[PDB]
């Protein structure tokens, strides 16, 4: 016999330099208030009369979700040569409520005739998330520059046919929840140095949606220089859009269906040369 | 000539500190008793008259399966500073009966006309499993808050339109086999620190199902800190749902079809600082 | 200049290692090469009702199995140890994939009478196993009220429980072309001495997808680094390769199967005598 | 004790390394930003016959190309060695993917007149290239009897041989919006100093699939560890990104393209003088 | 300061032990000669009257392509203990002309009605290539043993229903360009020890084709014992078939469409015990 090591499991608090935050963001499909009958869906998609006359109704346009998480205060003021900042190092993220689509009794269009189940949510899907130290920077680009956007969303200013491609004047920040339409704004790849974003799109009229869920997967947020998003003003920005498809009603009107997203982000305190003038 | 080693194969007992458990869980599609004619399927899916009037018939809603496996007793009592616990380290799992779908003579809707084979099981699929040291923690989220759920399932209490998104009040434990509907409950990603879960969904009205099977794949259950699920009260929780799709009858009525899942979990004895007060 | 090595290629293997090659022809229902429809089932006859569902003989695709006798290792079976063949790897391929690339075979038309004919499509099921004893099977059916014909092995005393997993419904894959695919699947609770791999895609008319290469080897070693051990010096090769169904002009349908090739490497091992 | 601590700060990369960024707008046929259908083709007009197939002006998607002038490296060009920029890696993204998530744009209805409109779908073609000279093209067409419009670069003296690979049908991607996608592909027999990557999915009505992230870098070094070398200090960026077709209510169809962003990292290298 | 190395880039010729060859193989769908109007396509697919009466017209059957490339001569003396052989160690290969399918104006069946684009090439696809030191060895297997094959293709001798499965007598060598039908012959996995082959099939009546192209990808040809194909008689065999799908005419007649394949093969000289 001899003295030797044995590993005992116990509750461990990590070091003071590490923190984790959790949040969820509910979808902003157009009915964005929990009291609304169609919360989590858009209103019925109204289609253009013509190219020139294309005026989506209020609440028919899915928008990005964003939350700003206030992190623990690190500095007394911004006067020193170096400051402390939170660096986001990894994220675990999940789309919540996927199983809710496994439902063929909800009223709608029938799969076959009136004795069958109803058609589930299907068609175009769009799933993206971002984690950054400032708002996600957006680029405007639309299917049609002659669409008239509702007052209650943020559209491209002074739209022209050039906005059917990439016009460098069409820029915005994702700084408001449920206001920036998915069909108008995409992540700006010429910026976003301090954000990590990931997106998947599948189109088609009636395409089957595909989604995974697990609590086993972590995404590392460090860039090619080994540095994660640095949280300006001790704020963490979480952004997403999770359009599962459209639901079709018996009359063939259609509404977009979105799902919430969960985030768990790990951050560490870093010494940073002070960027604030 | 020299003395040297040769490796002889033999029946080896594992260390006393390691055990394996095997179990299977039969599906709970609605007909949940083996004596029922439609065991392994739901009853015919009855669709809503309207948003306001949507009352799924008894036994038409697939539910999660759960089994609690009692493991060998490790402690005389719970009074010491440390205790022994079983830690789940890996799982091999398989969906059983996949080949039963390779059947075009079962009565149903014809692929072409009356001389052809019948349409096989297809449409929405949902496959998930979990292995944990306590019940899987669930989040409620539904397609429609105005559905009336049957008495024999566990539904969200005081359901409101907010339940079409994520409401943090809508929480449950998967603590009853064949009682928690798939379309109401999903894993809660904000909890489940002591469970590992994995899920895959594909929707669509008539989508071909895709399934693999092999006895060559092991999934490691250790988390990011190298710790597997720790079995509270010497109990192992195995959870799953395996909806293969729907079978369509000649009359075009439709029933969900589920399949059983097999689990083989390897566990090891660990010394753990006593969690019980 | 100096003495040094150069690698010369030549024909070469040790007596402790052997390779076996085999092919298994499909057993779709027409299982004898003299049959007109060899490699296909007979026309799929569908159920009148749940209660009345009587598949005609040879309309049910079955698993293939071959038992390969390996070189005899022990003249004496009474020592502390015996020798056994351990299967360590397999190369396997579905043969005849290119035969589906045929739009002139008579059948249902893709468009009208001027177009090509619909190729084999619909449900596919591809699996293989390599083991040192019969593949162990679990019975599970779509409908317990089907009446299976007397030329196939089906579940004994079938009941509604057999639409799920009933632990009494067990069998060994020990007869070529007699165990229906739709009745039997690998039993994951056993098969410690077999490795199996399977892929299924359903749907009424789904396009089949298959690859073929001679570049891929599958290692058969389990989590303890041990391959299947061939009891009585016998190697068991099992498979099913259903490519889809062929549709005739009258809309009757037949299952189409393809052969599978195996190349298994084995090594002699010393094993403690049971 | 004295020890290290890692402080984060802005670092300017070595003088030997530079990054450039650029975007290239799609050239689907309406290639001028003032045009109503900018980012789309004009309505696809189909052949009357094999012999009479004359696509209208601006109905043919063409490749995009941009030449990026890098910092001048060499005062004297008669020296034994020279400096050149070597492209080592690229980050690239298709911009405006989310613009397709739009079911109110006027067109064909998914179901009836109460439903959303069919989104962009059908054939897709996504490719990019990063090189130190123009992308070298091979001509190959579906039909040698098509008459191409004056405003595009077609195969010279086109003959039925051009429905396969004729080594006389070669070009350089040296003009933006002039080389039709359906006439020209990358020439795999050349392009030693370019890296190209392409993905095609066909079909009449196929759902488009596209990913977007800022987390992915592609390494441009070849099997000898060498990236594209920028001749005359010019970097060539090429692409085509056809998202599918939009279908109008009258059933006329137009190609839809999307822009592509490039971020390329380059390093100065000593190169023996050609 | 000090003496040190700097890596200068220059044109380097490989060592004499290594060579690279490039080749392209044009498709052999039935119209196999460049002067033919439908070069790169089959003739219209004529369907069987019945199982017993199934007679595909000449040049309606896509066939494998093959090229035999003569490598540098290695042995003037074939009687020593050893000989030199070229060993194929890697290949870069690409399907050419993928972009030609991105064409909705070619005459044919309409996607919707007469105002829409025309249906592009779709349906069954079959893409394979092989690199070997001798002809690809083939196994015969057909959908129907009662088909009558034309005299301008090599088919199974004395065909019987057994040929709807694997009959070991049904064997051939891919030794003629454009004469061995894809629907009759597949690689023989029981042979081909001196060839590497790779193939992908997707069936279905109207399936969208999927193809990739890049010059960044190399496939290693070394087998499980670390040995690539050895080129007998200093000949390299390149084989392929690349059926992209079918084109449908307005009358609904259908033709197979094939595409060319490019090969770039790297080989090294090896000492080999003289057979
Ligand atoms: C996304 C969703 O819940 N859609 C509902 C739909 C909406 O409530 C409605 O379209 C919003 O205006 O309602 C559906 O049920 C309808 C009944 O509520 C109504 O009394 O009568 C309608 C007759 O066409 C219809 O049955 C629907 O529009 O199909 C059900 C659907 O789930
Ligand atoms: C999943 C399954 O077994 N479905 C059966 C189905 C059910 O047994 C039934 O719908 C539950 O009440 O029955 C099917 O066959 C039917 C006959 O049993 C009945 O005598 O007549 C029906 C006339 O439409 C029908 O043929 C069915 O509904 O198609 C067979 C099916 O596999
Ligand atoms: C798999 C196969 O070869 N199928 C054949 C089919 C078979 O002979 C059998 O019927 C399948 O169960 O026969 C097909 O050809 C038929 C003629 O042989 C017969 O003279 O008349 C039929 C007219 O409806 C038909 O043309 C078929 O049923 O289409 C051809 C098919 O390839
Ligand atoms: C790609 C695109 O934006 N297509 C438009 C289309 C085009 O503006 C036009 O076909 C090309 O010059 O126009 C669509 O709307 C049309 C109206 O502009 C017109 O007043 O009436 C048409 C009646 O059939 C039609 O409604 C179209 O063709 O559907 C809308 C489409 O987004
Ligand atoms: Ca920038
Ligand atoms: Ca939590
Ligand atoms: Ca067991
Ligand atoms: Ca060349
Ligand atoms: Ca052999
Ligand atoms: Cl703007
Ligand atoms: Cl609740
Ligand atoms: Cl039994
Ligand atoms: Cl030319
Ligand atoms: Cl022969």
């Amino acid at each position: 016999s001899h003295m030797g090591g044995v590993e005992v499991l116990e509750v461990r608090t990590g070091p003071d330099a590490i923190t984790q935050i959790e949040a969820y963001l509910n979808p902003r499909m157009g009915n964005n208030i929990p009291s609304e009958d169609l919360y989590g869906y858009s209103n019925s998609i109204n289609t253009a009369f013509s190219k020139a006359s294309d005026t989506p109704n209020k609440d028919t346009l899915p928008c990005y979700s964003v939350a700003v998480i206030k992190l623990p205060l690190l500095n007394e003021d911004m006067t020193c040569d170096t400051i402390l900042m939170w660096e986001a190092v990894s994220v675990k993220t999940e789309v919540v409520g996927i199983s809710s689509l496994v439902n063929l009794h909800q009223g709608g269009k029938y799969i076959y005739g009136s004795s069958s189940g109803c058609v589930p949510v299907q068609g175009t899907t769009y799933h993206m998330f971002a984690v950054g130290g400032e708002p996600l920077e957006l680029q405007g680009l639309v299917a049609s520059s002659t669409a008239t956007y509702p007052d209650d969303v943020v559209a491209i200013k002074n739209m022209k046919p050039g906005n059917q491609g990439l016009d460098p004047k069409a820029k915005a920040l994702l700084d408001k929840d449920g206001k920036y339409p998915v069909e108008v704004w995409c992540p700006d790849p010429s910026k976003n140095e301090n954000t990590r974003y990931y997106g998947s799109f599948t189109g088609g009229a009636t395409t089957p949606p595909v989604m995974q869920f697990t609590n086993s997967v972590t995404t590392v947020l460090l860039d090619e220089n080994g540095v994660g998003p640095l949280c300006k003003g001790d704020k963490l920005f979480l952004s997403c859009a999770d359009i599962a498809g459209v639901h079709t009603n018996y009359s063939e009107t259609q509404v977009w269906r979105g799902l919430p997203r969960y985030f768990n982000v790990t951050l560490r305190k870093r010494i940073v040369k002070n960027p604030y003038p």
